[PDB]
């Protein structure tokens, strides 16, 4: 294929144009109380600019998401279900709210059910806990972080859940969660189709890491970066205030390190940036720290939680070793070994994970959540199922779950972002004597200029 | 015929593929002390249905991708870079200054970087005296602050005077950070310096908060502007809600667009009326929407773009404010006690550092602008389209401008939350209290149950 | 009488110890389901530290506010009323919430009524709009600015309002507003006592200007400063970006200029600071601006809304001062050729916002104590903060005097410290400046030379 | 001892009026280049009721007010000022550095200002080499940032070495920005420099975020710390609420006090349990409060001061040697919930150490102004020959406290005071019942809602 990595429980070994076909629940009878279009996967041309229009490098076309002239489900007779799974994430309530109010205010659906604490709230034993989502209940939930429905990790019995959906007359079930959640949602889809029950299962991709394939952005990412940067600023001030001071700060990234990268660059306070895409040895790290301490009394280390997972697997995804705490103790033991050279020295660990997830979204992420939701509803009412909504090239597209779980995104280590990271982070490939000379040369040239202009300012 | 408007002094009456060719200063001798031009389609939509072979763009237009080049035209250790910030301020102006400075110094190792004070006036013979050296030490933490250390000013100077100053200071590359007018001036400087046969690259960094730049989905400062706008709406709302028949008027940015007005209205979800230039309506149309709102609520919030109602360049905020006040003082009968609050948050929106996302965006826009100017790009701007960075000829970028698609999903989402006269108020208000009552009865039932 | 100013319709010409006696509704029968103490007005000693303990300069003693062993009203039989009057203010909802929940959760009162849009919500035609304040209704109101009850300026008929209080069985009415509100609340108090009706009227002082007498702090002030400072930072960046750029920024202060002062000092970006306490001429201002433009291309002017109220034909001193400066710079185009003047009214972003956590805690405490005291039969009085202690002040007193910047005080020192001084010869000052600048840069030069091998 | 606690190595067993006398360096020759000491009572509470004569303080103690003096002791244009920041960082450290610098330069026009790097180590022979010049240009915008440009370090140095460096650099005034350890060191330097008869003024700027300083209602950084704590609680709460039987443990500052824990708990109003050193309780007492909370809610938030429960797991450099009560309490709760899986089946426990986001940040504008004032006054008084003393804030006034006194006593939550009331008001009380008492509460909202229902039915018509 091209840019993407094969996921660990991939259902596809490649993606053909057929794989991108979005399952449509049979029928399209009722008019929207309010033809499918495509966009190219790759907008790069195959040839150089000749006489005729340009041609995509990739044969892949993606289905654009938008409110349909004809809808499949009958508005005033439909019941919408929502369930939030996994760890929390900025704007979870924003998705809940926009789904609720699009169903109520735009399609005028019969009712909206919010299932409590993830898939457990569709189990026979926790279907008792579900709640009614009227306007009054979601009025200001978007002003807050986490989820009013609550969440939980891991799966339930597909049969139990489809049982609860039928019993509550749920025509559309919106699965707000990560890879594992949407793979579960495909199981529910194939169970409800095994029974021939008219239910649409539709995924709203919840990943803060923004490692979603056929996606440039997922909701919560931008807010996560903003927060990460504020955590780095505190790590930096804590580290700078100490002689041979190290600040370790763990940012999100199991599979990607997009947060680690973008936050490192944006703060411009990152001296070392450890991401899963670029795995390096313990001694490689300590060597970068050693280099840094040649010329500065201060080092700041960004580490993605998915880095150095050799210094497993829960329910869907993978059990991480706490690389933050490991890396912290490794550095401490390295500095206690070279007390000779780095006499007084201090190492500070920061897990800002809680302040990053558990907060309302930036207005830009809030608007993005609102749009992702409203469109997901517009399409589920038009019989879309077994699919997610994502953002590519300024457009909203529908991706089959089977595809979206098969491939994942990952830093291009030859790309402009990672350039800008190496631009600011320690490079062993710089002679520190020669570099530091040419530095003070410029500093001196500049200060002598000011000296000259100040002499001039005497009457 | 697509989603662009032809600009007021457009230099092109159409755009052909030739018009998109980016001027390259002759020669490409020196190697990038760091380390074929590539394209992306204008329109990524296919002409046909998904058939056997790969899909084909609806539009014949191809855009030049911006990236660090294997071969550069200018000699690093012999080059001098010039920067000038023009017009009104904007979030992350200092971020662009800093990243240009430090990319030139730290990545290309240029001889020196000159910052011209207060816009084009700082290249005039009479203000070239005020220009400053941009060493690392001078730009260290400027990105943490709003406005511009160089300072800015509106309007033009003598092209000859400015090229004179560029030659005298040995400026090989001049980075013009400003709006439409600035970049049109920058093309004048380009054509003057080429009339003299002087090896200077003039390169534009588009400064518009309104995000109305053609061949662009995003301009630096926009996201931060939205974030701030939303915080101003939240204060307008709390001020209006606290009053019986309370109106909050809040003026957001938008001379030509109303992208801020729209996105902020939707994101806050506190906008009852949203006035933008793209949708001009009468005074009575406004007062009718306010009247409708006051049928069911004691509270109205009005978003107005500074470029709206320019037939009532005129302070529509203060006009609209007095119009509403005079309308409510007429109709005291119906709206007895009533209060109207004007808010100009313009100052808190422009004059502030960027959000981390806009900071990263500024940094990238800059670093790439340098990577391309060193590779002999001139008479062009850098913009963001479809997740990619592209080089657009100034002649093109000034010929068309962006504008809200009133049939597009964003404006849908605005009408979704703002007063609609086209809704029967009796029928709507009924179906409202029906749901309210259903919900109340549910809670009632569960509370009755709570006898353990 | 010394450091305070006499208010414009003061009910007292001085304050005696008797004037400070806080009206107690007769009876104290029921136990708190949960002796009055004093603090000195002035804690300064009359004499030196001699053999015996020190003695206050002032004879005045203030009643400390705290939960009483015995309360006057019967908890499960009491109804509490709240009304927010005037302009909004950070933490209005915080006061509403803490009063509500102290009455409910601590005293377990029968019910709590919130009267809509200020005194209008106690008028016969408006009492229909009042609302029930259960826990569920005030749960998260403190996260927001302005008032869920809503507010309105001006008075109503005292008789109409006492009529509504009796009809709704309101035993305690909490008046959240400024001077005018509490003077109205005393009228209601004296009307309800003219009828012999067992109602306690208790004031929670709402002033952002913090010009309340017998008070060092009022709720909303700290938050106001924080916001003011953020407005100055934008004014500054707007002004700096222009050649001969002026930023005018109007902060709160009708009678005081405490916000103007504290914000000027805290930002340290204020070049001129105009406050009502120090009224100066138009030409005095333009002279300070002129001085500033001798050495800098940038001036930032803090103006209190109550300054220069004699410049007009409150008058909008922000807009006046703005046009005056513009006309002065257009007159001296010769000297200040290109020049720009930017006005900023951040008034809306300052009032209409939730409180800083420190102001939220302060609101919570002001409220909870106001309830603890009203249940113990306190009436015709306000609660304020003096010298780290909470005290009860008779409204008659609190409306008679107001606070005001001490222009010889350390704060105003720190303002003059950073704002243009005409009393500096600019030639001699600017010399001694570049001397230090050069000394400093030569030092760095020396240390950089050292860093080479 | 009456309201205050005796500190662990207190230099006084009581405070008399003589103990409050602020050491004045002999002489007061030069005029303040800027154009008789006043007192305030310790306790402003009267002994008797309001009778015929003026009221009399309960306490005989009078405190010296701090303010710019008509006559100063040191010669401005001939004086050198020294600054050193010690210990852990704190909001507005740079604000104190800046205001001291610029008051000395701009107001007194002192000869020079030296900033000693990384605490007392920067006065040691071996680190005196690292000290820096503090000109206007160097402190211009440092106040916009957290931590210290000078840098800091814990622990002591040789008093002789440090006085050696002070004499060699001609430092007339040394400003010690640190905690009570730092100021006790500063008294050692004071008594060493007086043993040599060297005209040096040692003046303390109290750096405690915990706000446990005696003869002080406020220390710089406190308000900002609260603000930040509250934002950490809000994230702890949202993380806990999103889980079925979800616990959020959040460690706030408080080695000796728990003022942050208390004020943050009350202000957030999201705290279900609040553990502070002043009120030590058993492991089972905690788990019992959690158990109670889980009877009625699926969500618990626990505020723990770092100085609480220091007997669940002596004394190295400073006061003690703290066990990580955050991590202990976290594992204890986890093991308790894993034991009662029966009752609390699915359950989640989240630990949060927001310590770094609280210290390492610039001050709130209110704390910035407070830092600026503390500094400018400290300079105004050191120039007027004040030494062996700190500046603090009491009853809206700035006072000078002898270090010997300030290190002898410390503040601590009054557990019968209105603040701690307001904490118990919102935190789990075992003295509400299972059902028979714990019942009367679930009323109100239902009674209210039928009224609104009725009026909404009416709005047909
Ligand atoms: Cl919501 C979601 C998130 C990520 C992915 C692909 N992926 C990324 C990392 N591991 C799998 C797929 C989906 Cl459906
Ligand atoms: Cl910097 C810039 C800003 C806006 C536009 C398009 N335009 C023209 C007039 N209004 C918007 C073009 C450019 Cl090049």
């Amino acid at each position: 294929t091209s840019k993407l990595v094969k996921a660990h429980r991939a259902m596809l070994n490649s993606v053909t144009q057929e794989d991108l076909k979005v399952d449509r629940l049979p029928g399209a009878d009722y008019p929207n109380p309010s033809k499918t279009d495509y966009i190219m996967y790759n907008p790069r041309p195959r040839d150089e600019p000749s006489s005729e229009n340009p041609v995509s490098v990739s044969p892949l076309l993606c289905e654009l998401a938008a409110a349909r002239s004809r809808i499949h489900f009958n508005p005033t007779e439909t019941t919408i279900g929502i369930v939030t799974c996994g760890g929390i994430c900025p704007g979870l309530n924003d998705v809940i709210r926009s789904i609720t109010l699009t169903g109520i205010n735009v399609y005028n659906v019969k009712r909206v059910i919010g299932f409590r604490f993830g898939y457990w709230g569709l189990s026979k034993k926790g279907s008792q806990t579900a709640i009614e989502l009227h306007r009054g209940r979601v009025t200001n939930i978007h002003h807050y972080g986490g989820t009013i429905l609550g969440s939980s990790r891991g799966p339930q019995d597909p049969k139990e859940m489809v049982d609860t959906l039928e019993r509550l007359g749920v025509n559309i079930l919106f699965t707000v969660g990560g890879d594992g959640t949407q793979r579960g949602a495909l199981v529910i889809s194939q169970e409800a189709k095994r029974r021939g029950v008219d239910i649409s299962v539709f995924g709203v991709p919840k990943t803060i890491d923004n490692d979603l394939s056929f996606s440039h952005r997922t909701f919560g990412f931008q807010t996560a970066v903003e927060k990460a940067v504020q955590a780095i600023r505190a790590a930096y001030a804590e580290a700078v205030s100490a002689n041979y001071g190290v600040g370790v700060v763990k940012l999100m990234g199991r599979d990607s390190g997009f947060i680690a990268a973008q936050a490192a660059v944006a703060s411009a306070q990152a001296n070392i940036c450890l991401v899963p895409e670029n795995p390096i040895s313990e001694q490689e790290v300590m060597s970068l720290l050693e280099r840094r301490f040649c010329h500065s009394r201060s080092c700041v280390i960004i580490v993605a939680e998915g880095f150095g997972q050799d210094w497993y697997d829960a329910s869907g995804n993978k059990k991480l070793i706490d690389i933050g705490v490991i890396l912290t103790e490794k550095v401490k033991a390295f500095l206690k070994a070279n007390k000779s050279r780095y006499p007084d020295s201090t190492v500070k660990y920061i897990d800002p994970s809680y302040m990053i997830r558990a907060c309302p979204p930036s207005a830009n992420d809030a608007l993005f959540c609102a749009t992702l939701a409203t469109l997901a509803v517009h399409e589920a009412m038009a019989g879309a199922t077994g699919c997610i909504i994502a953002m590519r090239h300024n457009n909203y597209i529908l991706v089959p779950i089977k595809v979206a779980t098969s491939v994942r995104r990952v830093l291009d280590l030859r790309g402009q972002l990672w350039r800008q990271v190496r631009e600011i982070t320690v490079d062993l490939g710089s002679d520190v004597r020669l570099a530091r000379k040419l530095e003070i040369r410029r500093e001196l040239e500049a200060i002598n200029r000011n000296r000259d202009r100040l002499h001039e300012e005497l009457a």
